[PDB]
């Protein structure tokens, strides 16, 4: 189709289909949340919304599941228990460390079809299009 | 972030957030399904999966809801009732006709930030990346 955002969703679906086959227990939003916590241990939960590309409700559901699976621990602001700080557990570090080369490989199946200049330009257009 | 597919999901989330504000009762996958039925009235349901970018389960759920809202009608293969043909109803035509300029406008908020050459190239890279 000639609609750029339709073809973009089609590319996204192919990338998601490969991701779910290679990492059946870690979606891309879950993976991004773990990468963002690892990049800033103790990050505020609210700041983790933008860092991982999520929403308040979706992140809350996601962190509850990771917490129940021993992958994430959280602490609270004593002045405001609605504020929370997030760390990866040791098990969460192992899960993320094993997933990174897999996620990189899935990304590479698509980005590797582009030259370095094409990859840089693709990124530039996406940022140019964003608000 | 330097990950192209992370920034791409961020662009997708912004585009989805605008879409849901302007068309609160018609998501992009629902809109694409209606556009594909209108482009080929009587299209086989199975062929509508690729045309609208969906899955068998998701399309089945989606067409059931549209059918229950008087937006879609379906007919069956007499030899194999699992095969189905899909049409828009008159109400479905009106819903789609009203939605098209809205969806175009939402697309334009992002694509309009690119020149015609940048838009053509963005599309070319996406197709180059797809399988
Ligand atoms: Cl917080
Ligand atoms: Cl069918």
């Amino acid at each position: 189709r000639n609609k750029a955002f339709h073809q973009l969703r089609q590319l996204f679906q192919q990338h998601t289909a490969r991701w779910q086959h290679e990492l059946p227990d870690l979606t891309k939003p879950q993976y991004a949340v773990m990468r963002a916590i690892a990049d800033k241990p103790g990050i505020e939960q609210v700041a983790l919304i933008e860092a991982a590309v999520s929403t308040k409700a979706t992140l809350a559901e996601m962190l509850a599941r990771m917490e129940n699976r021993g992958l994430v621990r959280r602490e609270h602001d004593a002045a405001d228990k609605r504020r929370r700080f997030v760390w990866l557990t040791a098990e969460g570090e192992k899960v993320l460390a094993a997933a990174i080369p897999i996620g990189d490989s899935v990304d590479e199946e698509f980005l590797g079809r582009l030259s370095a200049e094409e990859q840089e330009l693709f990124m530039q257009l996406v940022r140019k299009m964003m608000n």
